[PDB]
């Protein structure tokens, strides 16, 4: 059993940072078969894809992958930006217990066979710091 999720819910980097690094735990005592989480970035209050990445992949939590780096690729869109931000979900739980990519219904799951230990909203905020006169909107 692994559950995966984010150690921060929100999480803050500069518009010229390039990317942001987000951390995935996993908690479930000790597993070395290897999870598969997929993600993506959700649009959220701009756009994917014309202002920053989405990112799409799966990530491997292999032996030793307690925690997982993932990192979103932030566009060159420069544009008076006032906390825009983006939402990290996560979906499609795979497990790889078996040699084959199917894993039915393997007990070495998140929960049942998938869920997140998030809402699962890893919000990033990217300071555009350019023109970011922003103000403090409670998410
Ligand atoms: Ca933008
Ligand atoms: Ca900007």
């Amino acid at each position: 059993v692994s559950k995966i999720f984010f150690e921060q819910g929100t999480y803050q980097c500069l518009e010229n940072c390039g990317t942001v690094a987000l951390t995935i735990i996993r908690r479930g005592g000790d597993l070395t078969n290897t999870v598969f989480v997929d993600f993506r970035t959700e649009d959220g209050t701009a756009n994917a894809g014309s202002d920053y990445e989405f990112t799409e992949g799966t990530v491997v939590f292999k032996p030793g992958e307690t925690q997982k780096e993932i990192r979103v690729g932030i566009i060159d869109d420069d544009i008076f930006e006032e906390d825009e931000n983006f939402l990290v979900h996560l979906s499609n739980v795979k497990v790889s217990s078996e040699a084959s990519e199917d894993g039915i219904l393997e007990a070495n799951h998140v929960s049942a066979l998938a869920c997140l230990g998030s809402p699962s909203t890893a919000t990033v905020t990217i300071f555009d710091d350019d023109h970011a006169g922003i103000f403090t909107f409670e998410e």
